[PDB]
């Protein structure tokens, strides 16, 4: 009953990300190794604003203003002439393109930071980004995924529709209510089936229709589900489906058949388990939460002699993805034992 080694997993994982996947003043690397042997992967030590946005969310949750500011300073330098944050940098070069989901994740961290630390600067900077999203990515109240200096795409991935950020934005300015309402309508009209109450992957603004994939991308649906509930919307049937599936298979994998709900992949991911844990945390489901956390504990590299100690990835090849590690850090942050 006296806690022993509380927050150990979080510490180990933060230590790995800070010492082994980061460079001071530069940011969080996308992969542990910049170039794989044989050259298949080549930009491992680029920095994604995805990674930075995740670390900012973690910092505000951790009430760590110093760490928050250190990653926000890197993001400010990734800002492009259109007001959006670049998707990626390599050394000193920013990519001229942006993804809506990264912009919205950063706006969310900034608005949370303003609420937490009473610092208007974060809020004003978030507004600049948000106004640029409206100017550059919006079409009939729908935000499209992709934006560069020449124009924008015409597809909307449902996991990009960050309802919680749009809700926060609506509290600052009413123009965001229409965006929230359209986004939520896209989500609500995109259920896969009654048997498998997960979500479509993409919405096509031109036809107002969804993809027709037979398989559900599970990670993406967990993102949509987490977004829905944090914004106060209803996900009772989807969460039941996840809880039943996790209970019956004993694991969750990358894809399921949209008709009958059978696993169609053998691949597990720390990002899937992270999201399931964040969902369970949010709704107060302790059993689901522990089940998801147990998977993350199991896959975390526990070997003190591995350079990957504390992290997630393949010990044999030193293959590591920042995205899985950062999502795991967010889940372990909720784990109090
Ligand atoms: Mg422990
Ligand atoms: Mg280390």
């Amino acid at each position: 009953l006296v806690p022993r080694g509380s927050h150990m997993e979080e510490k180990m994982l933060f230590d790995f990300i800070e010492k082994d996947l980061s460079k001071s003043g530069y940011g969080i690397y996308t992969n542990y190794i910049d170039k794989s042997s044989e050259g298949d992967i080549t930009k491992g030590h680029s920095v994604l604003s995805e990674s930075e946005g995740l670390m900012m969310l973690y910092s505000v949750n951790a009430n760590n203003k110093e760490l928050f500011d250190e990653h926000f300073d890197i993001v400010k330098e990734m800002r492009l002439k259109n007001g959006l944050i670049s998707w990626r940098k390599e050394g000193d070069e920013n990519s001229p393109s942006s993804a809506t989901i990264d912009e919205l994740r950063i706006i969310k961290a900034l608005l949370l930071a303003n609420n937490r630390w009473n610092s208007f600067y974060y809020k004003f900077y978030a507004i600049n980004i948000a106004n640029s999203l409206l100017k550059h990515a919006e079409e009939n109240e729908t935000l499209v995924d992709y934006i560069d200096n020449y124009g924008k795409g015409n597809t909307t991935t449902l996991c990009y529709l960050d309802l919680p950020t749009m809700k926060l934005l609506s509290q600052v300015d009413k123009k965001w209510e229409g965006i929230y309402e359209k986004s939520n309508s896209i989500i609500e009209n995109g259920k896969i089936s009654e048997e498998v109450p997960l979500y479509r992957k993409v919405f096509y603004e031109e036809t107002q229709k969804y993809d027709e994939e037979e398989n559900v991308d599970f990670l993406l649906s967990t993102i949509v589900i987490l977004n829905r509930i944090e914004a106060g919307e209803n996900e009772e049937s989807s969460i039941k489906w996840i809880k039943e599936k996790f209970k019956k298979d004993g694991f969750l994998v990358a894809t399921y058949n949209g008709k009958n709900g059978d696993a169609t992949s053998q691949i597990e991911s720390p990002s899937i388990y992270s999201n399931v844990a964040l969902i369970a945390n949010y709704i107060g489901d302790k059993e689901l939460f522990n089940k998801a956390i147990d998977k993350l504990k199991y896959y975390q590299i526990k070997n003190k002699d591995s350079v990957l100690y504390g992290g997630f990835g393949d010990e044999k090849t030193n293959s590591v993805y920042s995205f899985d590690n950062l999502n795991a850090l967010l889940a372990f942050q909720k784990y109090k034992d």
